[PDB]
């Protein structure tokens, strides 16, 4: 689940 280009500059792991 969850797999659509990880391009989030908010809470990157």
């Amino acid at each position: 689940i969850l797999k659509k280009w990880p391009w989030w500059p908010w809470r990157r792991k």
